[PDB]
């Protein structure tokens, strides 16, 4: 092991939205000490992750927007972008929607009408502490590559389709990690997020510890070398990851780091 991810809603965080600090913090100095980095990968945004890591941001790495954006170090290694083309393509789509309420997730913040309903700015401001309220989705200076709806997850399948025709793969629905609708661009995922930063280091997946609990960690799940799904993961997640801890509640990803630093099962 040589480098251990963990993605954060509904796995390194309660449903409190918290993590035991001073367990992590020892666990991590051992870490450290050994050499292993340590990697936050999540739909969350950048600036929200570090809200997280205040001690030890610019030693962690991130991979944020669900894998638009990464850094390394304190330092941006890579961020995703729609042309400008193709995100008015995409927010000319979601106009069509009179129902929905969306997010879109820039570099250097978020954003949102300064008319959607303030329940929906509350709950998105806690997963993008950079959000802005604008008078138009369309004039954005700033690049954008992820945008966050109010739609359910459990509506993905029945929106696939629709947004595949609808925007022909500029873009792909996932979730968020807190219940909702993501859309990515296609192949900006964890896995290839994650993918950066090893080639920087020049590791491999072989040295990759991964923990997750939904669907936006199926690629990183599937190729991390020891894949551990949380015990209130999703079925097909359960099923991709090939071993198992215990929920977010009961501190299921701080026992996987315990279980690489004691070397018990899996490790043997
Ligand atoms: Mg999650």
């Amino acid at each position: 092991v040589k480098v251990i991810v963990t993605d954060m809603d509904g796995t390194f965080l309660n449903d409190a939205k918290t993590y035991n600090q001073p367990r992590f913090m020892a666990q991590y100095q051992e870490l450290k000490k050994r050499g292993i980095k340590f990697v936050v990968a999540s739909g969350n945004q950048y600036y929200q992750l570090i809200s997280f890591f205040p001690e030890l941001k610019d030693e962690i790495s991130f991979v944020a927007e669900n894998g638009a954006l990464v850094y390394e170090h304190g330092k941006q290694l890579f961020h995703g972008e729609l042309t400008r083309h193709e995100s008015r393509i995409v927010i000319g789509e979601l106009l069509k929607d009179k129902q929905l309420n969306f997010v879109a997730c820039g570099l250097q913040s978020a954003y949102v009408s300064e008319n959607a309903p303030e329940a929906f700015v509350a709950l998105m401001a806690k997963h993008y502490h950079r959000l802005k309220p604008v008078k138009d989705y369309q004039e954005i200076d700033d690049v954008l590559f992820k945008f966050s709806l109010n739609l359910p997850d459990e509506q993905i399948p029945l929106v696939i389709d629709k947004l595949h025709v609808a925007l022909d793969g500029i873009m792909k629905p996932v979730t968020s990690g807190f219940g909702f609708i993501d859309l990515i661009i296609p192949g900006l995922h964890k896995a290839n997020g994650i993918s950066r930063l090893l080639k920087r280091w020049d590791l491999s997946p072989q040295n990759v510890v991964a923990i997750g609990d939904s669907g936006n960690d199926a690629e990183m799940l599937k190729m991390a070398r020891y894949s551990f799904a949380m015990g209130n993961a999703a079925e097909n997640i359960k099923q991709i990851a090939r071993y198992a801890t215990d929920d977010n509640n009961h501190e299921g990803a701080l026992n996987v780091i315990q279980a690489v630093l004691d070397n018990t099962y899996p490790f043997n």
